[PDB]
């Protein structure tokens, strides 16, 4: 209930929320059908438009007027923003020079620069380059600020998941608002773009920056917009709220545009009607400078000017519908259009299976547009599973396509022409971020970066302290001028073992052979120094990892490789190797093909065995350290170490051998040299998260060797590829992914070819950065090395993405 007979008057745009019947205030108390019965008429005025003419220059104020051109209206704060232009002869913000503005230049009592941060729905990266001429403001504050060439969206990207992202610097499986649509079953309730239960506050986790501010004290800006609430007096109630006394005003302002995304949708990403959205965009933010200048607030602020997404070409005539697929269709729910969810239309239906309906789904047509997954095996870049509200069957659609469940859903619902929603690393769906301010640099250009990163900085500019989140703090210091995050790297909980040769080979009963008993003091002292770590600065060029949870570890040495061998998962946790520009790939002897060897310096009872391999039907073994890359027949001996091995199932070992021989060589070839750390992951639980041992759920058949999940590389060379891998004087240079260990090949349907057709690709698609691997095993790298540590962790954070300019 509304008791809707109160009264705005000296409320209009009121800071905190009135609880109901009591009548609003705000700006958000349209969407609650809550206003006072005199809102319209107080609070959102029109009457003589928003600019000042020559004519009502000095006037006499006019209450009515939507914006004052009288002489009192700047300490009154409410001119409209043209004002000194039109009536004291200034110029526009636009047509000044930019000067840097090093320190904040703010009127008095400002006790820090506010923070103004201007999001635009579905603006298209590429719009910074093609609409240049039509967005003066925007380019003004791109040119002289700092600014990136894209920013990152998560997935998938929606508007709602990534808006509450940039509020939260969480994944969406962590925030929890996982799509524009969802179904939570704890709850059984459903939360949709029209409609009442999106208000609830259960659907929002984490602790977004509006909520950081008011618990540390910092005063923020009501930051929602209720829709009719035209865009001219958005900007004039942030100027009117800057205006207030100390102790009311807000440090912290939002402003939301449903455009250019509202057009996008109808015209497509370049369509000519969209032109005049582009246009209108820069006009409000022109509106916006020109009254902070007003204000003298111009140089005091720092603005952010950032999207939540692109947008990408897409027609009705593209929509793949699961009733081509599936005999059993009136039996699903799906969540359509750009990505694809699918659950039981009823819980009572014990026929439902969703492993027959993944598999009806799968590789069925020659061009099919969409691609099928258990949730737990997309891409782990995408971090979209640990969510009860994410369904456990998943599509992927391709760029420009629609999935559907039947065709009667998109002829009863061409209307649209531009969608988004799409895999987060898709080229039409990067979006923009521009800073400018005191705090953020003077006409820089930064790498491309995730909006989970932003959080942070929003917080660092705000002096708060960030609630925990998934940035990186410290990785956008190079953002900053000033109020940056000094990190420290994190301890290290587990120091390893460096065990010497301890055992006798014939304390080892593991059903394992090797044709190696073939036979000089020059060679003798040689093998027992690499053993000893004499080539260690070789192959570990950024110190070892640090193993940051508690666990029992050996670091083993030898001629071409470094191992950190985990005693308790009886298998490296990471296996550490340099392969220069130089160095070539020889084939594994015959004599030697399946030969493993016992390793003397770790114990029977630490050590996998060559049984369990041959009683599991499933289940077969490769290698860490590859052998084809062997520097001498001597050294290939110990590639073949049972503290090398590693359980693959047979599908899998086509695409690690692959990336082993070819791969990893092409590589050193291109980047002149790599180094090369590899390793398992266990995440049986799909959090992203390193497991427990009581986590695993599978193990080697008969013994207690786990089954990983995934396994990572994590490839880095020197940026400058005139110099060599292992002598890098400068900035490095990483690729790395994370592929999914699976007993077959579904995933790509192209997999009855040459390897040379789908695993670089498969590989491409798994791409990772360093920090989920981080995630995924516990381990911290790059911790010896001569760059700053924000620069690492920006190295960190990198995603090498596979898409073209
Ligand atoms: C991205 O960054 C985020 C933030 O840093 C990372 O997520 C954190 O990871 C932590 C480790 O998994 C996790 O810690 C757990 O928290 C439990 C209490 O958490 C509540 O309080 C916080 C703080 O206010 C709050 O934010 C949480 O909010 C979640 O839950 C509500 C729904 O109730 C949602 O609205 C909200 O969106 C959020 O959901 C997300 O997280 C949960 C898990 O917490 C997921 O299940 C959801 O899918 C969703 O993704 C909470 O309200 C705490 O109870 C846990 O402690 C257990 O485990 C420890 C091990 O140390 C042990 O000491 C205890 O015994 C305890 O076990 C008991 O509970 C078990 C489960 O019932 C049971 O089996 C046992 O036998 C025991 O009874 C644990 O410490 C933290 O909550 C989240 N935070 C957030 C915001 O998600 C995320 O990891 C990062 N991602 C990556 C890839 O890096
Ligand atoms: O006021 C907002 C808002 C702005 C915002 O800011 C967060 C800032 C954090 C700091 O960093 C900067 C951001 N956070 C949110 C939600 C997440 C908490 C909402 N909206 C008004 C319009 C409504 C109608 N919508 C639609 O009707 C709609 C719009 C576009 C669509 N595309 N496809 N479907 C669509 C449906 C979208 C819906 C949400 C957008
Ligand atoms: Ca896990
Ligand atoms: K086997
Ligand atoms: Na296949
Ligand atoms: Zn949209």
């Amino acid at each position: 209930w509304t008791a809707t007979s109160g009264s705005c008057k000296g409320r209009c745009f009121e800071l905190q929320e009135v609880g109901p019947p009591d009548c609003r205030c705000d700006n958000l108390c349209k969407s609650y059908s809550s206003c006072c019965h005199d809102f319209d008429e107080l609070c959102l005025k029109t009457a003589r438009g928003w600019e000042c003419t020559k004519d009502r220059c000095g006037e006499v104020r006019n209450e009515e007027n939507a914006c004052h051109c009288s002489e009192d209206c700047l300490s009154r704060g409410d001119c409209c923003t043209n004002y000194q232009v039109v009536c004291k002869g200034e110029s526009h913000w636009v047509d000044d020079d930019c000067e840097e503005i090093k320190v904040p230049e703010c009127p008095a009592g400002f006790v820090r620069p506010p923070l103004i941060i201007f999001s635009v729905d579905g603006f298209r990266a590429s719009y910074m380059k093609k609409g240049s001429k039509v967005m003066p403001n925007i380019e003004k504050l791109r040119s002289c600020g700092t600014h990136a060439p894209y920013m990152r969206p998560v997935y998938p990207t929606k508007t709602f998941p990534n808006l509450y992202t940039l509020a939260t610097g969480l994944y969406p499986e962590s925030h929890g608002i996982v799509g524009n649509s969802m179904y939570d079953p704890v709850f059984d309730a459903s939360f949709h773009l029209r409609g009442r239960e999106k208000f609830n506050h259960r659907w929002w986790g984490g602790q977004p920056l509006w909520i950081t501010a008011t618990k540390q004290g910092v005063r923020a800006g009501t930051f929602f917009w209720s829709v009719s609430i035209p865009h001219e007096r958005r900007i004039l109630t942030i100027l009117q709220w800057l205006s207030l006394p100390d102790n009311e005003r807000p440090s912290v302002y939002a402003f939301y545009s449903e455009q250019p995304d509202f057009s996008g949708h109808k015209y497509g990403p370049f369509g000519p009607e969209m032109t005049n959205p582009l246009r209108e965009i820069d006009k409000t933010v022109g509106q916006l400078m020109d009254g902070l200048k007003q204000l003298r607030l111009h140089r005091c602020v720092n603005v952010i000017f950032v999207g939540d997404h692109g947008m990408e070409d897409v027609t009705c005539d593209r929509t793949e519908f699961l009733s081509n697929y599936l005999t059993n269709v009136d039996d699903i729910t799906l969540v359509p259009g750009t990505l694809g969810r699918i659950r039981a239309k009823s819980i009572n239906n014990s026929k439902y299976d969703p492993k027959t309906i993944i598999a009806a789904l799968t590789c069925k047509k020659p061009d099919q547009h969409f691609k099928p997954y258990m949730k737990q095996h997309l891409p782990k870049r995408l971090h979209y599973a640990n969510n009860r509200r994410i369904e456990d069957i998943h599509l992927l659609v391709d760029r420009r396509w629609h999935v559907a469940r039947k065709p009667l859903d998109v002829y009863k619902k061409c209307f649209f022409q531009g969608d988004h929603g799409f895999d987060n690393k898709v080229n039409s769906m990067q979006t923009v971020f521009v800073g400018y301010g005191p705090t953020f640099k003077y006409r820089t250009k930064v790498p491309p970066f995730e909006n989970i990163e932003l959080y942070n900085v929003m917080c660092d500019l705000l002096g708060l302290k960030p609630a925990p989140n998934n940035g990186t703090h410290g990785s956008l210091n190079h953002l900053l001028r000033t109020n940056t995050f000094r990190p420290t790297m994190p301890d290290e909980v587990s120091r390893p073992n460096y065990p010497g040769i301890m055992y006798l080979q014939s304390e080892f009963d593991l059903g394992c052979t090797c044709d190696d008993k073939v036979e000089n003091k020059l060679e003798e002292l040689n093998k027992r120094l690499h053993t000893k770590g004499s080539t260690k600065e070789r192959h570990l060029l950024y110190g070892r990892p640090a193993v940051l949870y508690r666990t029992s570890y050996d670091i083993l040495y030898h001629t071409d490789f470094e191992s950190g061998y985990s005693e308790i998962f009886l298998m490296p946790l990471w296996t550490s190797y340099t392969i220069s520009k130089q160095a070539e790939v020889s084939s594994i002897p015959e004599h030697l093909t399946n030969c493993v060897r016992p390793d003397v310096r770790v114990s029977p009872g630490f050590s996998q065995n060559c049984l369990a391999y041959k009683n599991d039907k499933q289940m077969s073994y490769g290698f860490l350290f590859p052998p084809y890359l062997s520097s001498s027949p001597e050294a290939k001996y110990d590639a073949f170490l049972v503290t090398n091995m590693v359980p693959m199932y047979p599908a899998f070992k086509r695409v690690w051998a692959y990336f082993q021989r070819v791969l990893v060589k092409k590589y050193a070839s291109e980047r002149n040299g790599v180094n090369v750390i590899s390793g398992p992951i266990f995440d049986y639980n799909y959090d992203g998260l390193r497991d427990t041992e009581d986590e695993i759920k599978q193990y080697v058949e008969g013994s207690s060797i786990p089954v990983p999940t995934h396994y990572y590389s994590i490839i880095t060379s020197c940026l400058d590829f005139t110099q060599p891998a292992d002598k890098c004087d400068g900035p490095l240079s990483v690729s790395s992914f994370i592929l999914p260990h699976r007993p077959d090949n579904d995933e790509s349907c192209n997999s009855s070819e040459d390897e040379s057709k789908w695993v670089e690709e498969l590989m491409k698609m798994h791409t990772a950065r360093v920090r989920d691997i981080e995630h995924l095993t516990g381990l911290d790298f790059y911790r010896k090395t001569s760059r700053s540590y924000s620069e690492i962790l920006t190295l960190k954070t990198y995603l090498h993405t596979y898409e073209s300019e």
